[PDB]
């Protein structure tokens, strides 16, 4: 009896149901399971053990568990024992170890009963990095989970050998795991499952639309090339959801030739599925409200500079990381211009970081949030990250002065860390106090600066009023004659407030009130 | 045999290319244990975690007949900020104690440090714990600028002549990294205004020592 029949009688690769991974599987097959299919004679003559587990890391939703189950179903193994990380811990003494020690029971039993002729057993962990962390060494500072790790290490490779087991670990933070749990003796092969590119999406759509194609429910206009090109940073789960939403929307439309069509897919893509590593219109709709009108040359200058910076960061390789700072007097409309410069870039990945979502956070939590945003930004091939207020993150307050130091160091370190090989990034800042930022020596980290000016002439004010469209021609003439002297210095977020405060006064006591308010505001450089 | 532990400090103006030279010096030594302890792998940590991390690296360095540990950007490890002043004391004390501890009998070591603010280090009594210092200078003379331009090989001949004509009768104070950045920034205009904008940017950045 030769145990060369571990390979299931019939197996194809692409038929398995996995599409987008073709070198990961090749390398795994070569490095791990090339000794489970060769005839037993040669393997026995050479006398080599077998690999005793692997590690898989990547983003969340790219199809890790599927590959583990397919690996298990390849080798005629038994039913895998799926486990979850945070579901093992317990509050009494001697419970977590008892849970961890109950998975290797059947393997030991069947090793006893039939030595060296037993069947493969598979164990699948999940979020492994929640139980196993680096063990402390200082006396009196040892961690609180230093028995689970010991009880796992002492079982994977101990004093009594098990040669009929295979352990697969899955995680998203490869750098928090212990170092004695990764030596070539246990969990020695590591693999990365990353976001798919165009070919990956094409295959993932073919696989999930094969059923509809076979059952004759697809129209003759739906083509998959364009639907693959449209989706930019979609994972697999968001592709399957798109297909399902398309079918459901078509069915609902039928209620009022039940064949899906271009329109159904486009509507579902536009209004049903929101990627987590892609752009979002909600932020732009919420930050750029009341539009972007033109009242002079400075707007054009700012937009031109932004376009040039975007082009540079796109089309260069000596400098894969760029930065810029927009600073000006308060109320001058800086955030809107930043969000506009970002929306015209046409980058796959865009995200805004503002303190509006961190009310009441201790500084450590703020560090974590910023770090998580940047960590996600490092997974794409192009990016653009905006930092909204660089003075409300530090908690600056003139008395003292007083602020937080941890956040400042985090920010000063994150402006000089380049992304992994062959990727690009762009950072836009915004502030109203250039000098204070200069004092902390953070104003030389940013590559370049841009200025956002204010209203400084009468005709600019008149043109802004014309664009907003609230007063009549006679009132415009009156205002022009009254403010002909060019001594106007006002923001562009305050002018709207002044207009709106006056419109609700009375039939003709309005312009008087507006002029009084404009005069009372003052004008200084 | 009477000096198993050495040290050295590389310091100079900003944007002058210090970490690259430390990495090159470590690389071209053929030692069997080379490690870098940089502060961009400790984002968000507290003082005690930083102490433990540095101690762990040094502990690993004591089990090898030869070693070379690089410690770059000290002021980021200390969390210095001119206002105050404010920084971390525990990390400073750990660092000042680890610089003169000898390894077990018969083993050797070599530590290289990098910084850009030497005076602040001198105030805290840290230039006394090092064995020597080296100086990395910025570009000083226009001929050096032309040589660097030619070696990078970006601008053409006649453009080279114009740049040399307008930049060989004065002083220049520019770092190499900033030079790369300026070249890349200027290359984005139409083929007519490239030299003009490069000269404008160089003039603007040109600042007195
Ligand atoms: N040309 C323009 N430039 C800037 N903002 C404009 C322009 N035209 C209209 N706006 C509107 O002006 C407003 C500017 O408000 P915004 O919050 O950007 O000001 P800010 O100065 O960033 O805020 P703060 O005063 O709190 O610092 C937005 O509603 C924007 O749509
Ligand atoms: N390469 C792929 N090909 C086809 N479908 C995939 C792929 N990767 C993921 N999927 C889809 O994702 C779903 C399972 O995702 P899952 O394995 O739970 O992700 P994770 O392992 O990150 O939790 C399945 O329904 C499957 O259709």
């Amino acid at each position: 009896e030769n145990r060369q029949s571990i390979i299931n009688p019939d197996w194809n690769f692409e038929k398995m149901g996995i599409g987008g991974l073709d070198k990961e599987f090749s390398d795994i097959f070569r490095r791990a399971f090339a000794s489970r299919v060769f005839p037993p004679e040669i393997v026995e003559q050479m006398g080599c053990k077998h690999v005793k587990g692997i590690l898989l890391y990547g983003p969340p939703g790219c199809g890790k568990t599927l590959l583990a189950r397919q690996i298990g179903k390849m080798l005629n193994a038994r039913e895998p024992k799926v486990v979850n990380g945070p579901e093992i811990l317990n509050k009494y003494v001697g419970e977590s170890e008892a849970n961890i020690r109950k998975l290797f029971a059947d393997a030991e039993e069947e090793q006893r009963r039939l030595g060296a002729n037993s069947g493969l057993h598979i164990i699948i962990f999940d979020e492994i990095d929640a139980i196993c962390k680096q063990r402390g060494s200082m006396a009196g500072s040892t961690g609180v989970h230093d028995t689970v790790v010991n009880q796992l290490l002492s079982k994977i490779d101990g004093v009594e050998q098990l040669n009929n087991i295979l352990v697969i670990g899955m995680t998203n933070r490869p750098d928090l795991i212990d170092e004695a749990l990764l030596r070539p003796g246990r969990l020695e092969v590591k693999m990365e499952i990353g976001l798919p590119d165009e070919k990956g999406r094409l295959q993932i759509l073919h696989i999930h639309t094969a059923r509809m194609r076979g059952h004759q429910l697809l129209s003759a206009d739906v083509d998959i090339k364009e639907l693959a090109v449209e989706t930019k940073n979609f994972s697999g789960a968001e592709l399957e959801g798109l297909v399902r939403a398309a079918q459901s929307t078509a069915m609902n439309r039928h209620i009022k030739s039940l064949q899906v069509t271009r329109g159904d897919f486009l509507a579902s893509l536009e209004n049903d599925i929101k990627p987590a590593f892609g752009t979002n219109q909600e932020d732009y709709a919420s930050y750029i409200m009341n539009g972007i009108i033109k009242w002079g040359d400075p707007v054009t200058r700012v937009l031109d500079d932004g376009e040039l910076l975007v082009q540079q960061t796109k089309n260069s390789d000596r400098t894969p990381l760029v930065s810029v700072l927009l600073e000006g007097p308060p109320h001058s409309g800086k955030t809107a211009l930043a969000a506009k410069i970002a929306e015209e870039s046409n980058f796959p990945f865009i995200k805004i970081c503002s303190p509006d979502k961190m009310i009441g956070f201790s500084e450590t939590a703020k560090c974590q949030a910023m770090k998580k945003i940047f960590d996600d930004a490092y997974k794409s091939q192009l990016s653009c990250v905006v930092v909204d207020d660089i003075e409300r993150l530090l908690d600056y307050v003139p008395i003292g002065p007083r602020f937080s130091n941890l956040v400042l160091q985090a920010l000063l370190v994150l402006l000089k860390k380049a992304p992994p090989q062959g990727r690009k990034l762009l950072i836009i800042g915004t502030t109203s106090r250039k000098d204070v930022l200069q004092e902390m020596e953070m104003l030389n980290a940013f590559s370049t600066t841009i200025h956002v000016p204010n209203i400084a002439t009468g005709e600019q004010l008149l043109e802004a009023l014309e664009l907003l469209g609230n007063f009549k021609d006679k009132e415009r003439t009156t205002i022009a004659q009254q403010v002909k002297g060019k001594k106007v210095w006002i923001g562009i977020k305050k002018l709207l407030m002044l207009i709106e405060m006056s419109l609700q006064m009375d039939p003709e006591y309005r312009v008087r009130k507006f002029l009084a308010l404009l005069r009372e505001e003052g004008a200084s450089p």
